[PDB]
C-alpha cells in the first residue's frame, strides 16, 4: 500500500496473508473454512495466516492453517485478468473472535463515490521495493466507469472496477494482490492489478465481487 497508514494490530480481522515461506498475497476470510483471494495468486504449498499484524514476528493471535484446496474461477484469463478470483478451502476451520472474523459478501454492487478500505503487506513505494512488517491501510473511493475506462481503454471488463486517486500517491501495489476492498462492511473488491503503483491517472483495478456472489455460494455449497 503506497500512501496508506498503519492499520493497528487486528483492526482488520478478516485480512489473511497467503504464505509459501514468505508473504506473496493477501486474501479475505468469508467463513471459518473459506478464504477468497485472486486467481493470479494461485500456487501449491499455501499456508493461510490469520490474525496477523507483524508478519515476521509471532505476537499472539495468529492461526496458521494449510489450504486443503484452491479453486481458481474456471473462466479466469491470465492475459486479461478477467475473473481474477479464487476460493481456498482451509484444512480445518479457524477459531473466530474479535481479532479473526469473516467479512460479509455484498447484496448489491457499490456505486462510484463509495469510500472503501484496502489493506495489505505489499510494497509501500511506487518507485522501488519497501515491504512493511505490519499491515497497512488505505481509504479510497470507487471511481466511475468512464474514468476507469478512460484510464485503461480496452482493458476493463464488467468484472472490474477502479478505485483510488487519479492524482497518484495513494494506491495498492504488489504484495497486496488478493486482498480486500471493503465498503460499508461488505467485501466489494479484490486487489487485482494496475500500471505501476500510485502513478498519476493509473488507478488500481479490482475484481468486482458482487458479480460472483452466486458463484462463490454455489461453489462452497458443493465442496
Ligand atoms: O500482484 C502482483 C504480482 C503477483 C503475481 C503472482 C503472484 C503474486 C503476486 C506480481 C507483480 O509483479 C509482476 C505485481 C503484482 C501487482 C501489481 C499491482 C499493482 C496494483 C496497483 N497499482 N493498484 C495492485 C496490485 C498489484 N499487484
Ligand atoms: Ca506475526
Ligand atoms: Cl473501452
Amino acid at each position: 500500500i503506497v500512501g496508506g497508514y498503519t492499520c493497528g494490530a487486528n483492526t482488520v480481522p478478516y485480512q489473511v496473508s497467503l504464505n509459501s515461506g514468505y508473504h506473496f498475497c493477501g486474501g479475505s476470510l468469508i467463513n471459518s473454512q473459506w478464504v477468497v483471494s485472486a486467481a493470479h495468486c494461485y500456487k501449491s504449498g499455501i499456508q493461510v495466516r490469520l490474525g496477523e499484524d507483524n508478519i515476521n514476528v509471532v505476537e499472539g493471535n495468529e492461526q496458521f492453517i494449510s489450504a486443503s484446496k484452491s479453486i481458481v474461477h474456471p473462466s479466469y484469463n491470465s492475459n486479461t485478468l478477467n475473473n481474477d478470483i479464487m476460493l481456498i478451502k482451509l484444512k480445518s476451520a479457524a477459531s473466530l473472535n474479535s481479532r479473526v472474523a469473516s467479512i460479509s459478501l455484498p447484496t448489491s454492487c457499490a456505486s462510484a463515490g463509495t469510500q472503501c478500505l484496502i489493506s495489505g503487506w505489499g510494497n509501500t513505494k511506487s518507485s522501488g521495493t519497501s515491504y512493511p512488517d505490519v499491515l497497512k491501510c488505505l481509504k479510497a473511493p470507487i471511481l466511475s466507469d468512464s474514468s476507469c475506462k478512460s484510464a485503461y481503454p480496452g482493458q476493463i471488463t464488467s468484472n472490474m472496477f477502479c478505485a483510488g486517486y487519479l492524482e497518484g500517491g495513494k494506491d495498492s501495489c504488489q504484495g497486496d494482490s488478493g486482498g480486500p476492498v471493503v465498503c460499508s462492511g461488505k467485501l466489494q473488491g479484490i486487489v487485482s492489478w494496475g500500471s505501476g503503483c500510485a502513478q498519476k491517472n493509473k488507478p488500481g483495478v479490482y475484481t468486482k465481487v458482487c458479480n460472483y456472489v452466486s458463484w462463490i455460494k454455489q461453489t462452497i455449497a458443493s465442496n
